[PDB]
């Protein structure tokens, strides 16, 4: 038993609320928002030693990040921001902070029932994307 055992596995997107507005807050352009909005990505979470890997796969783009909890890393986002990212574990919840150009967004992943719930926040604006086991 470990840190992120309840996160590990293959997950598929089943619902999304307020995603377009979150993207607008983040600065995503029109064409990228429309493409992002169609996608039903799979999210593959694995653990090896202290290293967590999260891959996101979709028709558009496959991304992947590997990190250690608390250690800052360089990340290219799906919309092509170059950001400074730190992921930590806040008692059960994976808390992902992305910092760029004086701005900051926070993405929280938590297990609720059989769901992996992804909560995305920037300034006022919150989007909720719900995943289930593939
Ligand atoms: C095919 C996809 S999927 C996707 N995004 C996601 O799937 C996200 C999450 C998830 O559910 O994993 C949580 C954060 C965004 C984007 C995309 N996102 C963004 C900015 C908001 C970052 N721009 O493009 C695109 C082109």
């Amino acid at each position: 038993s470990h840190m992120c055992d309840a996160f590990v596995g293959t997950w598929k997107l089943v619902s999304s609320e307020n995603f377009d507005d979150y993207m607008k807050e983040v600065g995503v352009g029109f064409a990228t928002r429309k493409v992002a909005g169609m996608a039903k990505p799979n999210m593959i979470i694995s653990v090896n030693g202290d290293v967590i890997t999260i891959k996101s796969e979709s028709t558009f783009k496959n991304t992947e990040i590997s990190f250690i909890l608390g250690q800052e890393f360089d990340e290219v986002t799906a919309d092509d921001r170059k950001v400074k990212s730190t992921i930590t574990l806040d008692g059960g919840v994976l808390v992902h902070v992305q910092k760029w150009d004086g701005k900051s967004t926070t993405i929280k992943r938590k297990r609720e029932d059989d769901k992996l719930v992804v909560e995305c926040v920037m300034k006022g604006v919150t989007s909720t994307r719900v995943y289930e086991r593939a």
